[PDB]
């Protein structure tokens, strides 16, 4: 196997979380500056990222300084998710974590993408 995700605590030079999904056989990418909405309705930004290697969804450790994404990566949630919709501006997904669980939605418009929880 089932899709799976990770969500990642990365204490960067600004201290943000990066969800990935196990999608078009790499990791998609999305850094959260404030994290996952963890309440019915709330929207969080999302900025999407480049693509990472599926081998990386269990990475833990730290980046070294002068590399891009310098900084300490751990694992703050992950699991399975079940894929409901998907478009170039939509992806619709059951999340199976400890903490992120119940459906959410990522969103694409003019300004960039969002987040929000079912
Ligand atoms: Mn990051």
């Amino acid at each position: 196997s089932m899709p799976r995700f990770v969500v990642q605590e990365h204490h960067a030079r600004r201290l943000h979380w990066d969800l990935r999904l196990e999608m078009d056989n790499v990791l998609k990418s999305w850094a959260l500056p404030k994290g996952v909405p963890e309440k019915r309705g709330v929207k969080r930004l999302a900025i999407e990222t480049e693509d990472h290697d599926l081998s990386y969804i269990d990475f833990e450790g730290r980046i070294p300084e002068g590399m891009y994404g310098a900084g300490e990566v751990k694992i703050w949630d992950s699991g399975e998710y079940e894929l409901l919709e998907r478009t170039e501006n939509k992806i619709k997904f059951l999340a199976k974590g400890r903490k992120m669980n119940g459906e959410y939605v990522l969103i694409k418009t003019k300004v960039g993408w969002l987040l929000m929880k079912a």
